[PDB]
C-alpha cells in the first residue's frame, strides 16, 4: 500500500530535486541519493 502522496507540513525540503520532510534527518538522508550513490539503481 505505502506508496506516496504525501505532501504537507514539511519544512525541509530538497533543492537539489524538491523533495520534503518533516526532519531533516530525512531530507539529509534523501539529499544523498544525488550528490551520492548506494545501490546500483536510482
Ligand atoms: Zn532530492
Amino acid at each position: 500500500g505505502s506508496s506516496g502522496s504525501s505532501g504537507g507540513e514539511k519544512p525541509y525540503k530538497c533543492e537539489t530535486c524538491g523533495a520534503r520532510f518533516v526532519q531533516v534527518a530525512h531530507l539529509r538522508a534523501h539529499v544523498l541519493i544525488h550528490t551520492g550513490s548506494g545501490p546500483s539503481s536510482g
